[PDB]
């Protein structure tokens, strides 16, 4: 029963083996999807930014049209 | 020391690990989850700010003629 | 080989297991903290966006009165 024990632990061993490179490969996978979405956000802020500045613009062109 | 004693440390860091992988594939999943809704909410932003850019370029043009 | 190497054996794998389940841990970490705060940014860029929508409003009807 000692060799049906080690031979139980060797079977689960080589499970989690496999996934453990599983997860690894899909936890590096996530960190790159990550990236794209970080990228995504900033330069999504970049273009509010121009957005809300140009509207300072307007505000002040505006101000300049009603004198 | 005994052959019994190490299987038995064995079986108990093994049964430990079951435990933390379950535990890493239950975050795992709610990560990848994450991270489609968060592709969602993006392009959900922006369209709306594609929109507000686009209604940016038409109150240029009003201010244009008026200038 | 005989049960004494099968456990030794298991032993060397198990600690292999061991550090690569701690290493899996800090990147599952390291990838939720980085979609927390990626959750937290393209919140504040949607609130701004409601600002400026509200905005362009205003300066809608700030236009027409100059015509
Ligand atoms: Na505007």
């Amino acid at each position: 029963s000692v060799e049906d024990r080690v031979t139980q632990l060797e079977r689960i061993s080589n499970a989690h083996s496999q996934l453990l490179t599983q997860l690894q490969q899909q936890l590096s996978d996530n960190q790159s999807d990550i990236d794209s979405l970080r990228g995504q956000i900033q330069e999504n802020q970049y273009q509010l930014n121009q957005v809300v500045e140009r509207q300072k613009q307007i505000l002040l062109q505006i101000d300049s049209l009603s004198s």
